[PDB]
């Protein structure tokens, strides 16, 4: 049987980003494609694009340095030190899907780790350079010595260095060089829910917040049951864990996202409170329509 | 509600006490005799406890408001939510690191119009006199954030002690959570191997440790995953111990048998002085077999 995590929506994680999941909304503005890579799984547990099963994956890169003219970088390897296959993801997993934009991140010696000289606070643009899919990137103000081994951390986001923009817009994905396909609100004035978390975003267009399609221990669920989908779309009660009661419907279909349907040009889930749980209630078909959740 | 573990290969679950893929499992005579991690603890019925959180995004964080003090500065502690840490509910706000007597290299960020590289702090948490997460403060060396500045702080890296009364980093202990001063109420109690030649499972990842006793890598009870599954279960603890057998996910071999205990911890029979799950391979799956008394004897592991 299908079910979905009986646990609290703000004890859980963004699956773009490792943060405590503050909010839910709706956008009209970026909700009409989105395209992550990360947080992308089947509601019966096929991983899709660069999405790890665990958190410990998310937003970190492994690889070799190399030096070069042209600037530093790294040979990508998965992140447990095996050999990245382009055939397999558009990136090693877990590898950030935070398109246009400056990292700034944080790499330790995954050998022989000394101290402050063996962690590198480096920068990754998104210019000519940024060929993830190929397998390397390249890395400013990276001074280890060729062919060391680093672990790196996303630490936070600015707008682009060449200055082609001035802001940070976090529904975007980086140009890799088998991405999860493109997810679009299915119909009849349902728009799909995004799980809001705060994250370090210097300017961005919705301030420090970034969105993601799932919680990420929802990920891990799903790729644990392998429940198989018996229906068009999973309608889903948002309960409150204390009382029982029913705060608003959501579906839930195949590919792996939700939607609700705002009330008369609302907020939709925005106003609900964060502490309540998704409860799985029936398979139901396209034809489903949700009652309105949230207010005017 | 049957009892279950995630069908979900180990390699690709997180260490309960850093935020890192599991690469090894190991017993150890010298430190696995008695532990009392207040990360990755959990019943199997799904009952957290010590500092434990259902999500990795909690774990190694700490959350505060900078104060400016003569001793120096510190944070005022809150949850990671941004809402009030009750001393009464835990030994600290829930997923602040359990790792004792050590320095903790940390990253902290502005919560509040962060602005960029000055709005990123890397500073150092010590564990002598003025640490006292349970009184709800830690002071903070190399902070230069205004004070009542609101930071999230994520561990980098530790070394041995800054004030040099030991040369190592032992990641087997936890810290004094009321400094001198008091017991930290609501620990998460000490474990120790219950059964006949039984040695405590640790699921090891490697983490920047400066000169460990086991070098780079961190001892956990439990991935990361199996807590949030836990928790999420409730399944009634219907017997002393559940069987598991660890399983190649492809061939689909028993690779050995293994006991969980209602503590939420897992234990083996090591053959003859051997190194037990140690030789095993990583990718496998643990599988719930049935319900057996604590008395029941497991076919030992591993070589030698
Ligand atoms: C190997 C060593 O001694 N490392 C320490 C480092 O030494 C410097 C320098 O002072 C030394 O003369 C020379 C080699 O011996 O070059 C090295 O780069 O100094 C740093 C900075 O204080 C120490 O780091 C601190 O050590 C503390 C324990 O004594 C504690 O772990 C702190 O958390 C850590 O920052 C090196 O230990």
């Amino acid at each position: 049987p299908f079910s979905v995590p009986n646990l609290p929506l703000n004890t859980l994680s963004n699956s773009r980003v490792p943060s405590l999941i503050n909010a839910m909304m709706i956008s009209r503005d970026h909700g009409q494609m989105v395209q992550f890579q990360n947080g992308r799984v089947t509601l019966d547990g096929q991983l899709q694009g660069t999405t790890p099963t665990s958190l410990s994956q998310l937003c970190k890169i492994r690889g070799k340095v190399f030096h070069a003219s042209g600037g530093n970088g790294l040979n990508l390897t998965e992140l447990d030190g095996s050999a990245y296959h382009a055939f397999e993801s558009p990136a090693p997993i877990g590898f950030p899907d935070i398109g246009d934009c400056d990292w700034h991140m944080s790499a330790t010696a995954t050998n022989n780790f000394t101290g402050s000289s063996n962690e590198y606070q480096i920068l990754i643009k998104q210019e000519s350079a940024f060929a993830p899919h190929l397998g390397h990137v390249q890395a400013d103000n990276l001074s280890a010595g060729a062919n060391t081994d680093l672990i790196v951390s996303l630490s936070w986001i600015s707008p682009v260095s060449d200055q082609h923009r001035h802001d940070v817009d976090p529904w975007v994905i980086p140009r890799y060089g088998q991405l999860a396909p493109p997810i679009y609100p299915p119909g009849f004035g349902e728009a799909i829910v995004f799980f809001m978390s705060d994250f370090p975003v210097v300017s961005g267009v919705n301030g420090m917040r970034i969105p993601c399609t799932l919680p990420q221990e929802y990920v891990a669920h799903f790729v644990n049951e392998q429940a198989p989908t018996r229906g068009e779309a999973a309608l889903l009660h948002y309960v409150d864990p204390d009382t029982h009661r029913n705060l608003g419907e959501f579906k839930m279909y195949p590919e792996g996202f939700m939607t609700c349907v705002p009330n008369s040009s609302g907020s939709g889930p925005q106003t609900l409170p964060i502490n309540g749980v998704f409860t799985f209630v029936s398979w139901v078909s396209r034809f489903y329509q949700l009652k309105p959740v949230g207010t005017a």
